[PDB]
Formats: structure tokens, sequence, C-alpha cells
């Protein structure tokens, strides 16, 4: 029943302790409160009636903004994003390149506008302030954690830019983990446009802030001593649209290559596996068979662990965008395998994060440009930070599955 | 009758004098001739029979070039830009992204070719030479004004690149105004592909050269003393296509964001306005109500001033591309409001310009790269230059409405 | 019969000798073996039964990879690349921008992956090693020649990057020729997706390695004395996709401009030619009339030389991508002119190369960045290198036509 979930949380906590740089340096107030916040946050917005209402209210607001932004892409691509497409091409009428990718552009512009107005800084200051006061974490790493709820791993540390070059190894590691444990507002709307429940996306985003700090301070406790704009609103929107455009082009090119490469891998795996009497061997079977214990450990039923392992594994070995692309058909009525609603939630939560190996190179560029003499430390702690970010997503998925 | 137009011109001239840096330094020959040229140019090509024939001849030639360039986009997007699209999606068969944006690429390549051959330099030298000889303006600012008829605000000063770092504040201001009062050959073909009459676009482009110098020397008179390539034609075309591609991507991303943001603004304005008994409140109503006196002042009928104010205002607070995108449906048979032909002309002329706040940042980058130690002056005169560019477009619209 | 082909080869060899920097410095072993290899390679894979089987086996493998990569573009553009497109738009259902361009992205990612694994370096080391041992050419220029079979003119010298700044003028010229005589794996799959026979593309690619060295050492004999990575596989794929994206955008923008410009040229040529009683004058007629002797010289029948001259000429004055775009309809059942299978082969081989004037500027950037103090030599030998690359493609076409 609920025993598998509580054991799941214990195992995830245990792995982080075993991989800690110094277990005797672990601050029990910090890691105790961080888990308490992430757990209570899950209890609040997924179990308690009032918290569920606030979550649905924020989600519907997000859903309304997406529809508003869709007027922009409707102007550019016209009938190619209309209802007539489904009458002609059926299911293939949904053109991903025109339906999902342009949303990255609009939300990037919106976020840039909200930064110019000071709305974002206002929310981050409140959330980040409450974290450091309750966990004892430093000012800079707390703000970066709160910022990571809404923006990406490279944009989040920008709110504490002048503090990055001199922050401790534990601080830098937490900053990295904050970005790896979360996603971004732009891609969130993209995943929502692909069928992923917004309530799960918003929840996992907020739970990433304490969850990121949790496993960061578990695996890399503080052993040192920490310390302590566009001309107008229209320029802000333009700059945001430009950054979103570049992102949309990068994501699209990645999806063409990766999905194409996976198809190539499956073709080769069919021939190689055939030598051992398994010609039906594919990448999905390997990932599913290898991540099934992990899926089962976080609350996925025994008969659904293998399928759930495919998506979780693909997110790890590649990225969450590719995983969501393969998981999205399982959210429609034309799903090859009908999954339970709890399993759908667990997969949604466990995928909601930038935790992968390729994100290390991105951290080296974005976060590294803020502190060029610290690129060595980023590369050194890269793998451990990904593991920490993975544990945070898995913990959030276990918590979500518990109250569901 | 015509009294409202002549008063309109007087008011526009009056505002520039009131905002002048030194009214006693205003050269009457310069500002007198500049207005005389812009007025006579309007009289020539919009009223006098022969001038109307030369305008239609140049416009049809432009219209033929656009159709020739459309063979390129027809090859890439095939049936998505064919007549079958209108049979399937109806009005939504016109895909803006494939119909308008690729034209920016072709014309950028063409202009680059005409620069390599020396055709552009030949025309600019004649027009720019006649301006300085009649107005007394300096050599450099005159060529940049003439160049601005065909190319953008950042490409126009390139013909006088080595003179920019040492030109006077009045010269630099005129260069800025020349770009803000005009558009570019690429986007001109785009607006033409959206339904805007080419005759109006060409006319307003040529009237921008004396009009730009007019309000530049009115608001910033000269108080100082002025002074005084690709390997082959195929490389020129390739470089032009590359620049046009980058432009086409920027415009498209901007249109997705801005239109999407306007839709978001309208949603919020509906809720905010509802608090004051106006739930139907939108961005269009605010702009229309605030720019109606300005539209009425330049010759737009009282019962059409509010609608015309929406487009003029949107061009100012954002850019002319967004304004044209909302004005284009009013040029078809399926227009929500049937406007008079004179009103259509006034709006077309008043929108034909890069005069907006975001163009300042663009001037800081493009024009600023030509003179890095002058970026301070560009930022300082930015707002006044936009105002001057706005007055030039409004003057051209008043002149156009007069002879129509 | 076969006398026209052998004379064709002799003429091509003769031109290179006449344009040599020093005919008395020509190494007979080098240029003798290089021609022997290119000729025997053609004999092997186009005439001899076993060699034809190995060619078809490699081609079908290439054809399978393309289909695998098409799963990526099928996900992004959905029904716009499905069979329904041909039912609605007929022949115009084939959208080039979604059918061909995305293939550049996938193959660029694949090649980047094969480089990370060491597969490419392994094949290049074998082919490049056999060339230098048989021709006496230096180590660096041999590897660059072999690398050019699979990758582009700017990516090929990267395998011998630290040797480029100090290599002789003859070596540098050979490196340039190796890239101009060949194409790239990405665009190869593009041309294959346009209808060009893969067997011809693969054959011409392999024949480019000895053919490139052949005319390089003929026109520029050695008179001096020669001398002598991503964090993971997923990062390699991402970087490749990014480079392919940039390439796909450049090619698409070029095709819009160039084809559009050709349409504009044809319009002007119709008016200019009309003055001399030839209003039907077009760019195709000029190129066909001027390259017909060259087409006839390499084995194209007298009544097909003019049509074949259009494609060969267009490849020279522009690029092979534009030429292939105009030659592709001649490979379908709806061809305006039914050509013989041998003529189709000759045109396919003669077009398979980056040999054009615009590739010089590209060599100045790519190859020049590897040796900034050698950009002068690259620009100096630019034209001769293009001629050499042209002769290599023409030789390969003559050889192909001989055994066919
Ligand atoms: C489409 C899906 C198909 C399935 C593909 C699965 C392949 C698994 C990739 C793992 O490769 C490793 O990843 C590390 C992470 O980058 C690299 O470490 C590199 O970076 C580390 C830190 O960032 C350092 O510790 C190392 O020294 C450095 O080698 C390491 O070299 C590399 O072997
Ligand atoms: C989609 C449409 C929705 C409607 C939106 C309308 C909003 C109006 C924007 C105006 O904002 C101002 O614009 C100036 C122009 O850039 C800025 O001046 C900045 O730049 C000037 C000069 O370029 C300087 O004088 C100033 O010091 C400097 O603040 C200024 O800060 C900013 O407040
Ligand atoms: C769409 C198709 C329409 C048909 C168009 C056909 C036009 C033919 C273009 C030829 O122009 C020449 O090309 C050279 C090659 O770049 C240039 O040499 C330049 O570069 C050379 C070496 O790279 C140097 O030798 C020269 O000094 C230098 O002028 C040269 O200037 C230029 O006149
Ligand atoms: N705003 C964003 C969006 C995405 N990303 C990177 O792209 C991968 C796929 O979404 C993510 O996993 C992440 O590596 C990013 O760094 N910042
Ligand atoms: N050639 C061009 C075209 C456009 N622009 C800038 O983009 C805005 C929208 O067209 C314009 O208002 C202007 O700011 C530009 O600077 N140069
Ligand atoms: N990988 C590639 C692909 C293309 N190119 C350049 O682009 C032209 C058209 O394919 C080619 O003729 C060549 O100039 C390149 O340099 N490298
Ligand atoms: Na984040
Ligand atoms: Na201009
Ligand atoms: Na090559």
């Amino acid at each position: 029943s609920l025993f598998m979930s509580c054991c799941g949380m214990a195992v995830l906590l245990g792995i982080a302790v075993l991989l800690s740089s110094n277990r005797k340096a672990i601050n029990l107030r910090t890691v105790g409160g961080a888990f308490a916040i992430q757990f209570s946050l899950g209890a609040f917005i997924l179990y308690v009636p009032w918290g569920q209402e606030l979550l649905r209210g924020f989600s519907d607001a997000v859903s309304n903004v997406i529809n508003y932004g869709n007027d922009g892409t409707s102007f550019l691509f016209g009938g190619l994003v209309s209802g007539k497409m489904f009458e002609v091409f059926g299911g293939g009428g949904f053109i991903f390149a025109f339906r999902v990718l342009p949303t990255l552009i609009f939300f990037s512009a919106l976020i840039s506008v909200l930064y110019y107005l000071g709305v974002m800084q206002w929310v981050i200051r409140i959330l980040g302030g409450g974290l450091q006061k309750a966990l004892g974490t430093s000012r800079a790493e707390s703000m970066s954690a709160a910022a990571n709820i809404f923006v990406g791993q490279t944009e989040a540390p920008l709110v504490v830019r002048p503090f990055v070059p001199k922050m401790t190894q534990s601080e830098l590691f937490a900053v990295m983990c904050g970005g790896l444990a979360s996603i971004a507002g732009g891609v969130l709307a993209g995943y929502a446009s692909m069928g992923v429940k917004i309530e799960y996306l918003v929840a996992a985003s907020f739970m990433a802030a304490p969850g990121g700090l949790l496993f960061a301070k578990l695996m890399m406790p503080e052993t040192e001593k920490p310390q302590d704009k566009p001309a107008n609103v229209i320029d802000a929107a333009a700059g945001g649209a430009s950054a979103g455009l570049q992102l949309a082009l990068n994501v699209g090119a990645m999806l063409i290559a990766f999905i194409g490469l996976i198809a190539l891998i499956n073709g080769m795996l069919g021939g190689i596996g055939g030598w051992f009497g398994m010609p039906e061997l594919k990448l999905e079977m390997l990932l599913g068979w290898l991540f099934a214990p992990l899926a089962f450990l976080i609350g996925v039923p025994w008969n659904e662990a293998t399928v759930a392992g495919e998506f979780i594994g693909l997110k790890t070995v590649a990225n969450e965008f590719v995983a969501y692309s393969q998981f999205a058909p399982y959210l429609t009525e034309a799903a090859p395998v009908v999954l339970s609603e709890k399993t759908k939630a667990i997969i949604s939560f466990a995928l909601c994060g930038f935790a992968n190996l390729s994100s290390i190179a991105i951290l080296l560029g974005g976060l590294g440009s803020l502190a060029p003499k610290r690129r060595g430390d980023i590369a050194r702690m890269g793998v451990k930070a990904v593991i920490a970010g993975t544990l945070s997503n898995l913990m959030a998925a276990t918590i979500a599955g518990f109250f569901l």
C-alpha cells in the first residue's frame, strides 16, 4: 500500500547519503526541513482540499495564458494550426513544429516582460527568502532555487550573478542541482501542449525548489563559510522572443536528430539482438528492463513498471523533452497501453526535470560564463549534480504517488 | 475640406519647432526646401497625371519582382503556397510564414546584388546629391537619407560609414531620423504581400528622404561645422539571403510574441476594465481613443478617426509590422469596418516607417557599431529622433490625404 | 563509341597540364596512380559484377539510414510529410522544406556521433593511408582527401588541423581541391531524397578522393618539402544537430533567393533578348548553349548535350544544390525531356561536387580559421582550385559514362 512509497523515499534518501562528500557534515535542520517542505507541499496541493483548489486556479491561469499566446502562432501558420487539419490528416493534423515550438517563443517573451516589471523578482524574493530562513541555506543559492521554478538552469542563477564567482563549492553545487531538478516556464507550456497535465507540471516545478536543495545538501553539505536590463518593456519582449526563437530551433533540431537516431539504433538493435534470438530487441525494451526496479520503487505497479521504465530511462539517457514526446501518446485515447491515473502522475513527475548528462555541457556554458574560473568545479561536480537532480524528480514522483 | 489638412501640416511643423534644441538656429532654406520637396513630391506622384504614371510604372515593376521571387518560396513550400490552400482552409489557406517572410530573404539578396553591381550607389548618389544642393545639408547625411528609401535604418548609414564617427550631433540625429522615417525594401514587399497598396509604400518611401531631413533640422538644427565587398556577385546574393533569413526569423518570432502578448493584455484589460463597468475593454480601444485626435488632425474623417487611431497607435507603441498585420484585413472584402479610400491611404502612409521605441535599441547596435564612442549620443537623442520620425510619417500622410 | 570518352579523359587531363604551375615538376607516379585508382574504382563498382554488388549494398544501407532519420521529421511535421499530401496537392504535396532540409540535420548528428566513437577516423585512416602509400602524397593531404568522401570541405581538414598552418602550397591546394571535388554526407542524403540515384552519389563521392588529388597534383605539383571533443556521445549528437540546423537554414534561404533571382534574370533576359528577336531567351538557354560542348565531350549524346549543359553550367555558376533542384524533375515520370539512362548518370556524376566560386569564400572562412596566416594563399589559389575540382567531377562523369 503506502509502505512501498515510504520505503521508496527512504531508499532515495539513502543513496544520497551513501554518495555524500561528508555524511558527518550533513546539516539535519537543512536536509530535514527541505524534505519536510517538499513533502508538505505535495500534501498541500495534491491531498488537502484547499491546496488542490489553489493548484487548479494557478493551472487554469497558465492554461489561459497558453491559449492567449496561441493567437500569435495562429496568425503565422493560419490554417495549418486550425481544426481543419484534423479533418484532413486525422491524428497527423497536429503539427508539433507549429503547435508546440512557437509556445517557447511566446513564454520566453512573457517571462522577459515579467522580469522587466519586477514581478518575477518579487515572487522569487518571497519564496527564496522563506527557504533560507527555514533551511539555513545561504541567500544566493536560495534565490536561484526559487528562480528555477519559473526559468531554466542557465537563466536562474542570473538573479544572483555577482555572487556566483565567489560562492562555495556546496553553493555552486546547489545552484547546479536547482536547475537540474527543475524545468522552465517555456518548455512547461510545451509539455502541456503535448498532453501532459498542467497540475502535475506546476506541482513538480514548485517541489523542485526544496527537492533540489534537499539532495544538494545531502550529497554536498556545506563545509566552507558562505558570504552575505532593456531600455523599455517592449525591448524586453523582443529580447525574450529572440531567446525563445533560438531555443525553439535548438529543440526542434534535437528532436529530429534524437528520434531519428533512436530509430536507427532500434534498426541495429534488431539485427544485433537477432543473433541472440531476440530480433524484436529495441531501445525501449532495454530502458524499460533496466529502469523497471526504479519505477517500481517509486510507486509504479508491478505490471506497469516496465512501460514506465522506458520513459524514465529515456529522460535520463537523453532528455525529458524526448521522453515526453514518447509518453504523450499514452495520455490520449489512442494509447497503446492504458495506464492507471497514478502511474500517469508518477511518470509525469519523474520526467519533470532537466536532469541529464547533456545538461552538464549547458551548465558549463551558461553558468560557466558567469564565473569562467569556476568551469573546472562545474565539470567536476557535473555527474553528481545530475544524480542529485534525478533523485529530486524521483522523490517528487514518490510523494505525488503517495497522496494519489 | 482642405483646410483641415493645411492646419494638420501646420500643427506638425509647430510641434517640431516647440521641441527644437534651438529655434533661432533653424535654417529656413533647409527646412523650407525640405518641406517644399516632400510636398511637391506628393503633388507630383499623387496628383499630376504624368507623375501618377511614373509611380504606377515603378510599382508594377516592384510587383513583378515580388512575383519572380515567389518562385523561390514556391519551390521550398510547394502546395502550401498554392491555390489549393484556399480550397481547403478557405481564408486560413494564406499561410503568413510561407507567403510573406520568405520575401524578406529574396529582396535582401537582390539588394545585396544591386549594391555589388553599383546600381544602388548610382541612384543614391543622384538623389542624395540633389538633396544637399537644394537644402544645404551635408554630403553624408544626404546620402544616408536617400539610401534609407531602399534599405533599412542600419544598412543606410553604411554608404557613409567612415564619416559617421566624426559627424556633428545634428548630422548623427538626421541619420537616425532618416532611418526612423522610412522602412526597407524587404519589409516593403512584405507589406505589399499582405495587401498594402504598393503605390502608397513606394510614395511614402521616397517622401521619407526629404521628410526625415525636414523634422531632423527642425528639431535639431546644425550649430556645429560639418566636414567634407563580396568576392563576386554570387557571394553578394548569398550574403544577402543570409541577412534576410536572420531578419525573417526575427520578424516571425516577434509577431508570435507581440500578437500573443496583445491577446494576453486584452484578457487582463477585460478583467480590469470590468471593475469599472467596461468588461469589453481592449488594447485597441485605448489606442483608438488616444490617437483619434491625431488621426483626425491628419485628414481622417470624424467617424473613422477612432479605428484609424488603433493602427497608428499600435505602430507607435510596438512597430509598423504589427500594425500592418492588424490593418491588412481592413483592405480585403471581408473587412469588419469598411473604410474610405482616402482613410486607407492615410493609414498606409502614417504606418510606413520604423518610427518606434524599439528601433532605438536597434540603432544603438547597428549605427553604434559604426561609431562605438557615439553610442551615448544615440541613446540621448533616441526619443526625440523617434518623435521626428513619427512627425515625418504623419506629414506624409497629411500630404497624401490632401491630394486624395 | 568509347573513343569519345577516352578522348574526353585526355582533354580533361590536357587542360590541367596546360594550367599547371610547373609541368616539369609533375610526379608521374602520383598523377599516374591517382588516375589509375579513380579509373579502376569506376571499373570496379560500375562494371565488374562483384563491385556492383558492394555498391548496391552500401547504397541500400544509406537508403535505410535516411528512412530511419525520416522518423524524426515525421514527428515534427506530422501529416505535412505523409501520403495524404499527395492526395490533396498532388505533385505539390512534396514539401521540399520538410522532406529534404531536415535530413541535413539528422545526418550531421549521425556523422558527429560516428566521429565521437572513432568509426570515421578508422575508415579515413585506412583509405587515406592507402592513398599516400600508392601515390606518394603526404600524410595530411591524403587523410583530408579520404575524409572529404563523407564530410564537407570545411569539416574534412579538421582531421589534420595541426598540420594545416605549416603545410606546403601544394598541400594546401590539394586540401582545397579535395573539398571542391566532393560533397558531404548530409547533402548527399538530400540529393537522394530529391530523386538522385544513391549509387551514383556514393560512387562519385569515393571517386572524388583520387580524382581530387589527381588534378591537384597536375595543376599544382609539389615543389617544396612536406613534413611528417564532446563530453559524451549524446553531446556529440546535439552538436551535430545544431550544425546541421544552421546548414539547413543556410541552404533553404539560398534556394529561395537563387531560384527567385534566376526567375528575375529570366524575366529581364526575355526583354533584353527580345531586342534581338529572341524574346524566349532564358538563363537555361545561355548555360545550355555554352556548356553543350563540355557535355558532349564527356559522353553526352549530341541531341542531349544542350539540356545536359544547362545543369552542369548552373552547378558551376551557382552551386550543385541549385542544379540538382532543376535536374530532379528530369528523374521522374513527369519529365519535360526524357533523357537516356547514361545521360542521367553523367549529369549526376558531373554535378556531384562543391566546385563553384562561392565555395572559395567558404574555404576562406572554414579552412582559413585553421590557419589565419594562410588566407592569402587560399584566396590566391581559389580559382585554380575550383577549376581542378570541376575537372575531377567531369573526369568522374566521363569514367562513369564509359562503363555505362
Ligand atoms: C539516445 C539514447 C541512447 C543511449 C546512450 C547512453 C550513453 C551513455 C553516455 C555516458 O558517457 C559518459 O558520460 C560522461 C558525462 O559527461 C562523460 O564524463 C565526462 O564528463 C564528466 C563530468 O561532467 C567527467 O567526470 C568525465 O571525466 C568526463 O569524461 C564520460 O566521458 C562519458 O563516457
Ligand atoms: C504591445 C503594446 C503595449 C503597450 C506598451 C507601451 C509602453 C510604453 C513604453 C515606454 O517606456 C519608456 O521608454 C523609453 C525609451 O526607450 C525608456 O527610456 C530609456 O531610453 C531613453 C532614450 O533612448 C532614455 O531617455 C531614458 O533615460 C531611458 O530610460 C524609458 O526607460 C521607458 O520607461
Ligand atoms: C545565378 C547564376 C547567374 C550567373 C552569374 C555568373 C557570374 C560570374 C562571376 C564571376 O566573377 C568573378 O569571380 C571571381 C571569383 O571570386 C572574383 O575573383 C576574386 O577572387 C579571386 C580568387 O578567389 C581573385 O583572383 C580575384 O582577385 C578576386 O577578384 C572576381 O572578382 C569576379 O569578378
Ligand atoms: N530553458 C531551457 C530549456 C531547455 N534546456 C535544455 O534543453 C533540454 C531539453 O528541453 C533540457 O533537458 C535542458 O538541458 C535548457 O537548458 N533551458
Ligand atoms: N530592415 C529592417 C527591417 C526591420 N527593422 C526593425 O524591425 C521592425 C519591424 O519591421 C522595424 O520597425 C525596425 O525597428 C530594421 O531595423 N531593419
Ligand atoms: N557540408 C557542406 C554543405 C554545403 N556546403 C556549401 O554549400 C553549397 C551548396 O550545397 C556547396 O556547394 C558548398 O559550397 C559546404 O560548404 N559544406
Ligand atoms: Na529551472
Ligand atoms: Na530606411
Ligand atoms: Na567533401
